């Protein structure tokens, strides 16, 4: 599958996360 | 415009946000 | 099917609408 | 992550569900 | 238009459906 | 950014709007 | 709702169509 | 890459096409 | 939920996969 | 396939482009 | 919110930008 | 056009690919 990357800033901290589809 | 609603969740808490198109 | 929830806004007045799939 | 919501309907049975991204 | 396909499952009952755009 | 165009038909009027990404 | 416009060339002829969401 | 399938329909006929991401 | 159909391809070899919603 | 249209901007040198699906 | 990243090109003057959701 | 990036994990290997819109 494809893994997109986004900075999840919804949490207090910002963190790079993968988004797998 | 269209307004979609989503919970913006973090490491612990979440908040209702609008997503406008 | 899935029914997504959205608000159709315009002229400072919104209305709940469904979006079906 | 973001949590969207949808009404998942089958055979006259519907239940709100989350969809996490 | 384009016609996508999905398996719509409810309570152990699934049926292929079209989704037209 | 890409500027898509859509007709936003609210309640009192429609209007060609931009939607930039 | 929003009405997007696309040239539907899937048909032999190409034609502007609306896509309502 | 991911390959989605759709019927590319016209005024009369349709054809299976791939949509690659 | 909806189950979308896709092929995961790579190195000249694809495999059917589901994508659930 | 469907052909959407967008204004592709770059340092404010926008122009109409097609986006095929 | 989530922040995706893309290379926004214009006459081949690409640069990284954020795309917030 | 915007160039998004994703990790395309097939069967023999992953690889950072582009996906331009
Ligand atoms: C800003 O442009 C985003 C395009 O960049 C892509 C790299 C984004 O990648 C995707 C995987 C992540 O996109 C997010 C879902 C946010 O974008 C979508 C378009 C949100 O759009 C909203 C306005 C749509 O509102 C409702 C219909 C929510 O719809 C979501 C997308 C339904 O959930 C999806 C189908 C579940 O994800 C797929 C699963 C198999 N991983
Ligand atoms: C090229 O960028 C497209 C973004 O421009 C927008 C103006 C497009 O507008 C939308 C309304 C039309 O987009 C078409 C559906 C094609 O784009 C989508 C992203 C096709 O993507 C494929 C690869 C996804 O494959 C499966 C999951 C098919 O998913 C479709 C989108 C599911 O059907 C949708 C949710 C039904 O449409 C919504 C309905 C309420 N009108």
């Amino acid at each position: 599958a494809l893994v997109f990357f986004a900075e999840d800033c919804g949490s207090n901290k910002c963190a790079i996360i993968g988004l797998m589809v």
